[PDB]
């Protein structure tokens, strides 16, 4: 595969999810560009159905680690890149600890020049009264790693982290990330050692922006093998 030379300038990004939380209905859809040299994106996400019934956090992991800063010694490792320009699905189930948890499915691939991350999440046993549906979760940026493992199966990845979202009360509200990406097309692939992603992320508002909305700066590293 040559996938990895798509990224090598700034590239425009699209993001929609289409989602269902205990019946509650929503879309998003998100705008950006992400410039993988320095393994950033720079994104802002509309709620385009009214008032989001979940908080922003819940919903970040879920809004492309094609944009990771592979350092040279590691680029035989990055499947994300691979997969390109025919693209991958991930594919997630994430457990809210005492709560409900997403299911959820994405195809990220190249339209044209544009990443589109087209997303699809479902939400069940969420409490009404609960962190979530109750909206107390604190508006703050979520970095750490995700661990990335070969699904040699699966001519894919796996991956596994647990966030840890703030509670407005100073608790912690925990959050298991199973993941599975397989790509979409037929051509080779690269099949990584196990290594993990590090995400550093700014989250903030956009004070013009009168919609439900999150803007984001992320920057996302490939890290666990040394030289």
């Amino acid at each position: 595969s040559k996938g990895e030379k798509l990224f090598t300038g700034v590239v425009p990004i699209l993001v929609e999810l289409d989602g269902d939380v205990n019946g509650h209905k929503f879309s998003v859809s998100g705008e950006g560009e992400g410039d993988a040299t320095y393994g950033k994106m720079s994104l802002k996400f509309i709620c385009t159905t009214g008032k989001l019934p979940v908080p922003w956090p819940t919903l970040k992991t879920t809004l492309m680690q094609c944009f990771a800063r592979y350092p040279d010694h590691m680029k035989q490792h990055d499947f994300f890149k691979s997969a390109m320009p025919e693209g991958y699905v991930q594919e997630r189930t994430i457990f809210f600890k005492d709560d409900g948890n997403y299911k959820t499915r994405a195809e990220v691939k190249f339209e044209g020049d544009t990443l589109v991350n087209r997303i699809e999440l479902k939400g069940v046993d969420f409490k009404e009264d609960g962190n979530i549906l109750g909206h107390k979760l604190e508006y703050n940026a979520i970095s750490g790693n995700a661990n990335i493992t070969a699904d040699k199966q699966k001519n894919g990845i796996k991956a596994y982290f647990t966030i840890r979202h703030d509670v407005e009360d100073g608790s912690v509200l925990l959050a298991d990330h199973y993941q599975q990406n397989t790509p979409i097309g037929d051509g080779p692939v690269l099949l990584p050692d196990n290594h993990y992603l590090s995400t550093q992320s700014k989250q903030s508002k956009d004070p013009n922006e009168k919609r439900d909305h999150m803007v984001l700066l992320e920057f996302v590293t490939a890290a666990g093998i040394p030289l």
